[PDB]
Order: structure tokens, then C-alpha cells, then sequence
């Protein structure tokens, strides 16, 4: 009752589908719009909302109000809303004031109304409503009332024009509307066929237009507004001067900004000024149709130096930062912000050599496949600054700029302890995130491929987001990091076991390999397909963080299903799909292995390891307890070793042997999904170096041990060492449903339970040792089978699973880890 309590918190990662971009200069607030309809904001890290408009649609465009807390989204429905920041108690939030949905004359067109342009009057008080048809509507805001007596129609502009400028396509689409940046009276208008015209708002005349020979694609007004860049269809861009004594002017300076070949269009330019004189070109498109014309660039040009920066996925919106506000003389940018399909990059355009500024958040957690995911709870202080540490030197490349969108204050207090999330990929990459409370950032990124071996355009590759798999074999499968002494094991898809130690320094040394053949005392079979992957010989050198010095290679090189590491004994345990050996990572020596195919096995198995457990109870003997192995499978079968392992006064002197002590076949043959050993007070027994570093919590041996067993169907409890049956829970035989994961959970006084996830997504908490069902709860829906497999637990009640390839959703089952995110947006 009060110390179990399920509820939603955050959302961690880059969103999925995104499709607007939004940022208020004054504000310093990013926003992001999703295809489903969500539109968030970010702020200073800390500093998020998010909104959900009721009807299912994507956002196309985002207008935060300017210097308010206030924006106006756009839906592919044409339908506008108007969204706040209200501040109630002490922390503002996120809401929904109105709508409205730009409709017409009944008998009209539908396209003829849909919105292309939205225009933000400087006063906050109207909208200018750029549509297909060529009229540019005016709405009053708020209320909403579309104000029909403002409206600019299309030949009412034409008809202010000269006869031989008057030829005018049935839908002259509005792609530009502009307010002139020192005039509120004047609006600039833009329709495709290239006419391009300065409209006089109260007077109702036309005082500048020009016709473009090239299609209009959009257009840029300089900080004076007497100069407007526009760029064009056929990869064009030309100045145009903008003068009361010349109000029908010809073009200034027109060119393709890459080579004499067809060219892709312009679709947006930007031309901001420097009060050093050198103005920036910042223009999207332009690529030549001949080869790189399906790449996605935004080119940058200043003082001689022109970059095309080039992306893996769409471009759906950018912007710049500029130190100005509306009445500074000049730009002065200093940052891009590019929100791609896939990824959020930020240039420093400042810093010479423009370098990627480091993300604090939205880090796409997808720029490469998350194949596993494995969550340590408490990282002691040595180990997490020696993370943070190494972590800091392979980010040297990146800008030295603090992070500029630093909008907002968040009232989220610190974090209580120090949480660690650990992301294995496809492309061999383990990420360690900083899980510590709410905000989700990347501390050290480790890359286990390192075992295994034009000029013009300037294109360059910015992003980190890879959406090509090279290799599917260095994909990650299991993840063990023991936070006392800092030794790693991961375990990859082609069956190779790597186990790393973290040092602060570099190092050039040779990897010793050892081949783990778990079919040694059985022939007559052959693998097929997917063979091993190939060690690099030499000696190779390494970067500080986590080194590997050990690896494992399992024949046949299946893939590794279960893991095991203690740091202690110095032992690792691995298992695949047919068998599984114990490792002695310290003598490098192979302790032994079992092939556990069945005589007649499928074309899954039942000798399919599925999970590994260390302990140090009592197998043979009543009254001494010595360290073991336990193994269990899909066939219900539970094997158990006897481990002698040394002192560590001589551990490089005698080897390590086992010597099997039971096996155990639950007669339902459901498979094993976890297998746990309880002391004399029934509290499970203490991770390795747990007890090293705080012997109180040495485990009761005076008191007879128990065996608990999980299986996919029930739940059983035994008496070691004589492994007799004491307890039995068949949750399938009632509630109809399966475990898919389990783990112990220690809420709060403090007593241990067992949180277990159903495969119909709900979450229950079991009582040890009697195994009584404490709490149910619903985090996750039956149908959602890829979040539910991908779904990873805590030791204090806390939770991360995907909603998204690319977004993790925490939550907490306890009350005292409960985390609500407050901040506060002010002017
Ligand atoms: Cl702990």
C-alpha cells in the first residue's frame, strides 16, 4: 500500500516521426512536432513539455509568438491552435487555449483555403494566412475570428500591377509572406510563377514587385529590408535591392551555387549579417541532379569558406541562432540547429572549422539498432567520475560552446543516487547513459568492432545516426557490468564474448583468444551460415575506458543467450542456443563446457540455456557451502556445478575445476527465465563484491538455504542443499499468462520482492518467501510484443521501455523513487 505505486513519468530519446520545427529566439525554447499529432518542447536540460492535440495528425508547422509564451501549430487538417505556458503552482505547463480551421466559401475549392505560409504578425495580435490560391487571409488572435475585411485576394494585388505582370496561374501558390523587418506596415508576398511584391497593409498598394524567370521557391529579408535574396527552382539564388526611388527593379547578382549542371531547387535560403561585414549564406538544396542530387545538404557560406552539410535522413526543418534581437543592427549567428528525420545536429558557427555541438538531450538512442538494453543501479563515486572521465576525451572534436538553448529553469531537485543505463546496438556499440533521475545523457560510448578488422561539392557527413547495417554479427545480445571493479562482459550475435576492465589510460596490447568448442563431446553435425567473425591478430591499441583483453568464441558460433560475471572468482558465464561453459577470465583458461542439444532437438530447443546464476550456497554438504553454477533451459532443466575456485592468494596458481552437483527437471518442462538462491532470512544473495564493500550485508549461513526457480509458467521454491519442494505459485494456471522477465526489486525499512513481467504487459510484485502477489499494475499493452521484449528492470522499482525505435519511456513502482518534472518558463 504505501510502498507500491505505478505511474507515467518522461520519455527519454529523439521523438519518433517528427515533422515541424519550432524555436523562439527570445525564449530559447526548441520544438519538435511528431506525425502523431505531439509537439514538444525543450528548453534547458530539465525544461520539457508536451502536448498532444485531440485529433490524430501530423504537425507541419510550429510559430512560437514572438517574445511570448505562446505558439500557433499547424496540422496537415489546416487546422491552427493556439497553445500557452500557464504557470500553475510555481511550475508552468503546457495546454490547449483554442482552435479554428480555415474554411471558405462553401462552393469553393478545398485546396483553395489550405494554408502554405502561417505569418506571425510582430504585434501578436494577427495571423497572416498564406494559401494555394494565391489570397493571404488575416486571423485575429485569440478568439480566432478570421477577419474577412482584411483579407489581400490575389487579383487584388494584380490589380496594383502593371498590365505585362499581370499573368497570373489559377493557383499562384503564396510560398513567401514576410513581415519587413523595420516596417510592421509592410508585408512581403511570394507566389510560385516568380512574382514577388511589398505589400502597403493600411492603404492597400503595392510599393515593390519584380518578376523572377525561374519558379519561386522561398525568399530572405535582410535586417535593413533594403536587399531580399530569393532562391528558385533551378537551384538559383539572386539579391534583389529594395528601394522607395526604384520600386520595379531588375536582379542584382544571380547564380547556381554548384557547377554549370542541372541543379536540385533551392527550397530555403537564409541570409544573416556579421557586423565584421562578412555576411553568411545559409541556403538547403541546391545539390547537382547528376549525383549527389538524393542527399539531403544545407550549405553554409562565409568568409570564402562554403561546407555542405550533408545528412543521413530528411531534412524537416532548421534554423539559426542569432545573438540579435528584432531591433539589433546585425545577425550575428552563432549555432544551426538541424532537425533531421532521424537525428538533431548542432553546428557551432562560431568556432572556426564549424565543430558539432554536444547534445544534452535528444540524443537518437536508434543511431544504431538497440539489440539489448541492461540498467545498474547505485554506481559507486570511483567508477562513475572514471566513466565520465574517459567519456571525456573521445569527445574532444566537439565545440567548446555551452549549450545555447538554455531557455527555461527546471525545479526538478538533484538525483538521489547515481543510476546507470547501458544500450547494447547492431553495429557493436555499448552506450552508458546517465539514468541517475530523469534526464537521459550519453557518458561514454564503447565500440567492440575495434577486435574484429572529391572536393566540390564540400559535402560533409554530420549526424551520428547510421541507417545501413554492415555487419549484423557484432550486433550486442547481453550486457554485464559489475560497478565495484569495473570489469565488463558483453556478448555478441555471431557467439564472441568479450570481457573488458576499465583503466583511465591508453593502452597497446594483444587480445588473447580462446576458442569455447560447446560441441566437443558431441559430432555429427556441421554449422550453416552466419560463421564467426574474425579477431584481429596483432596487438592492437586502445583508448582509455574499456579495454578488452580476453575473448571467447563459441562454436558454433551461434547466438549468446545468457551471462553471467563474477568479478570476484573471476569467472564468466556464457550460454547459446545449444549449450554453455564456464570461463575462467583470469587464467584465461576454459573451465568446461556442455552441450545441452537434446538427442532429438528442433529443426528453440529444449537444451536452451536461457539464464546463468552464480552463488555460494549449500549443494552437497549440509554444513559447507562453497561456490557454484546454476544453468536452466527451455526444457525446464536446472543444472548446478560445483565451483572450487582458489583464494585469491593463489588464483594464478591452481585452476579453476567444477564438477556437476545436481540436475533438476521441473516435470510442467516450462522454460527457465530465472533462477535465484535465498539465505537464512530469505534475502537473495548479494551480488558479487557487494558484500566486499559493505560487509553487513554479509548473507545469513547459519539457516538453511532456498532455491527459487521462475519458470515461463509457475513459480517454485526449494531447500538447499537437499533441493526439496516447499512452495509452488502457478500463475499461468490462473491469470492465464506467462513471465517473460524477472528480477528482485528492494522497495521501501526495506524488504526484497520479486517484480515480474507478463507477457500481457502487466507487472507484479512477489513476495519472498512465500511468493505472495503484493500489486499488479498495466505499464505496457499485449499487442505492443517489440516494447515488451526490450522492457529492462531496476533494483529499486524503477523501469525503461521502448515506445519508439528511438524513445525509452521510464516509470516507477516505487513511491519513494518518484520523480515529477517541474520547471519554470518566466517573460
Ligand atoms: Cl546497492
Amino acid at each position: 500500500r504505501d510502498l507500491f505505486q505505478f505511474n507515467k513519468t518522461v520519455e527519454h530519446g529523439f521523438p519518433h516521426q517528427p515533422s515541424a520545427l519550432g524555436y523562439s529566439p527570445s525564449l530559447r525554447i526548441l520544438a519538435i512536432g511528431t506525425r502523431s499529432g505531439a509537439i514538444k518542447l525543450y528548453g534547458a536540460p530539465g525544461v520539457e513539455f508536451m502536448g498532444l492535440h485531440q485529433e490524430n495528425n501530423a504537425v507541419t508547422q510550429i510559430h512560437l509568438l514572438p517574445g511570448q509564451c505562446q505558439l500557433v501549430t499547424l496540422l496537415d487538417d489546416n487546422s491552427l491552435h493556439l497553445w500557452s505556458l500557464k504557470v500553475k503552482g510555481g511550475a508552468s505547463e503546457l495546454q490547449e487555449d483554442e482552435s479554428f480551421t480555415l474554411r471558405g466559401p462553401p462552393g469553393a475549392a478545398p485546396s483553395a483555403t489550405q494554408i502554405t505560409v502561417v505569418l506571425p504578425h510582430s504585434s501578436c495580435e494577427l495571423l497572416y494566412l498564406g494559401t494555394e490560391s494565391g489570397n493571404v487571409f488575416v486571423v485575429q488572435l485569440p478568439a480566432f475570428r478570421a477577419l474577412e475585411d482584411r483579407t489581400i485576394s490575389s487579383d487584388a494585388v494584380l490589380q496594383r500591377l502593371p498590365e505585362e505582370a499581370r499573368h497570373r496561374r489559377v493557383f499562384e501558390m503564396v510560398e513567401a509572406l514576410q513581415e519587413h523587418p523595420r516596417d510592421p506596415n509592410q508585408i512581403l508576398i511570394g507566389y510560385s510563377r516568380g512574382l514577388v511584391v511589398i505589400w502597403d497593409l493600411q492603404g492597400s498598394r503595392v510599393l515593390y514587385h519584380f518578376l523572377s524567370s525561374q519558379q519561386l521557391e522561398n525568399i530572405w529579408w535582410q535586417r535593413d529590408g533594403r536587399l531580399l535574396v530569393s532562391c528558385h527552382s533551378d537551384g538559383s539564388y539572386c539579391q534583389w535591392p529594395v528601394s522607395s526611388e526604384a520600386q520595379q527593379p531588375e536582379p542584382l547578382r544571380s547564380l547556381v551555387p554548384y557547377g554549370p549542371f542541372p541543379c536540385k531547387a533551392i527550397t530555403r535560403i537564409l541570409w544573416l549579417t556579421t557586423r565584421q561585414g562578412l555576411p553568411f549564406t545559409i541556403f538547403q538544396g541546391g545539390m547537382p541532379r547528376a549525383s549527389y542530387g538524393d542527399r539531403h545538404c544545407i550549405s553554409v557560406i562565409h568568409d570564402g569558406q562554403q561546407t555542405a552539410f550533408d545528412f543521413t535522413s530528411r531534412v524537416i526543418g532548421f534554423t539559426v541562432l542569432t545573438e540579435a534581437d528584432p531591433a539589433a543592427t546585425f545577425d550575428d549567428p552563432y549555432a544551426l540547429v538541424v532537425l533531421a528525420e532521424e537525428e538533431l545536429v548542432v553546428i557551432d558557427l562560431q568556432t572556426a572549422g564549424w565543430p558539432p555541438v554536444q547534445l544534452p538531450y535528444l540524443a537518437s538512442l536508434h543511431c544504431s539498432a538497440i539489440t539489448c538494453s541492461h540498467h545498474v543501479s547505485n554506481i559507486p563515486l570511483k567508477l562513475w567520475e572514471r566513466i565520465i572521465a574517459a567519456g571525456s576525451r573521445q569527445n574532444a572534436h566537439f565545440s567548446t560552446m555551452e549549450w545555447p538553448i538554455d531557455g527555461g529553469t527546471s525545479l526538478t531537485p538533484a538525483p538521489p543516487q547515481r543510476d546507470l543505463l547501458l544500450t547494447g546496438h547492431e553495429d557493436g556499440t555499448v552506450r552508458f547513459w546517465d539514468a541517475s533521475g530523469v534526464c537521459l545523457r550519453l557518458l561514454y560510448k564503447l565500440s567492440t568492432v575495434r577486435v574484429f578488422l572529391d572536393e566540390w561539392p564540400p559535402l560533409r557527413k554530420v549526424g551520428s545516426f547510421d541507417p545501413y547495417s554492415d555487419d549484423p554479427r557484432l550486433g550486442i545480445q547481453k550486457i554485464f557490468l559489475c560497478k565495484y571493479s569495473g570489469y565488463l562482459a558483453v556478448a555478441g550475435t555471431a557467439g564472441q564474448v568479450l570481457v573488458l576492465e576499465l583503466n583511465d589510460e591508453a593502452a597497446e596490447q594483444a587480445v588473447e583468444q580462446v576458442e569455447a568448442d560447446l560441441l566437443q563431446d558431441q559430432e555429427g553435425y556441421r554449422w550453416k551460415g552466419h560463421e564467426r567473425l574474425a579477431a584481429r591478430s596483432g596487438p592492437v591499441r586502445f583508448e582509455p575506458g574499456f579495454q578488452p583483453f580476453v575473448l571467447v568464441q563459441c562454436q558454433p558460433p551461434a547466438v549468446v543467450t545468457s551471462l553471467a560475471l563474477h568479478s570476484e572468482w573471476r569467472l564468466v558465464a556464457f550460454g547459446t542456443s545449444h549449450g554453455f561453459g564456464l570461463f575462467d577470465h583470469q587464467q584465461r583458461r576454459q573451465v568446461f563446457v556442455k552441450c545441452t542439444l537434446h538427442p532429438s532437438d528442433q529443426l528453440s530447443f529444449t537444451g536452451f540455456v536461457r539464464t546463468l546464476y552464480f552463488a555460494d550456497t549449500y549443494l552437497k554438504d549440509s554444513s559447507r557451502h562453497c561456490p557454484s553454477l546454476w544453468a536452466g533451459t527451455n526444457g525446464g532443466t536446472i543444472y548446478a556445478f560445483s565451483l572450487r575456485v582458489p583464494p585469491a592468494e593463489r588464483r594464478m596458481d591452481e585452476p579453476v575445476r567444477a564438477e556437476q552437483a545436481k540436475e533438476i527437471q521441473l516435470m510442467h518442462r516450462a522454460p527457465v527465465v530465472g533462477i535465484l538462491v535465498l539465505d537464512g532470512h530469505s534475502v537473495p544473495l548479494p551480488e558479487p563484491l557487494e558484500v566486499a564493500h559493505d560487509l553487513s550485508k554479509s548473507p545469513d549461513m547459519q539457516g538453511s538455504h532456498q532455491l527459487l526457480v521462475v519458470s515461463e509458467e509457475q513459480f517454485k521454491v526449494f531447500t538447499l542443499p537437499k533441493v526439496s519442494a516447499k512452495l509452488k505459485l502457478k500463475l499461468t494456471a490462473l491469470e492465464g499468462s506467462r513471465v517473460r522477465r524477472v528480477s528482485v526489486a528492494h522497495f521501501g525499512y526495506g524488504e526484497h520482492h520479486l517484480a515480474v513481467l507478463t507477457n500481457l504487459g502487466d507487472i507484479q510484485v512477489v513476495s519472498l518467501p512465500l511468493l505472495k502477489p503484493q500489486v499488479r499494475y498495466s505499464c505496457i499493452r499485449r499487442e505492443d510484443v517489440s516494447g515488451i521484449a526490450s522492457c529492462v528492470f531496476t533494483k529499486y522499482g524503477q523501469g525503461f521501455y521502448l515506445i519508439s525505435p528511438s524513445e525509452f519511456e521510464r516509470f516507477s513502482l516505487s513511491t519513494k523513487w518518484l520523480v515529477e518534472p517541474r520547471c519554470l518558463v518566466d517573460s
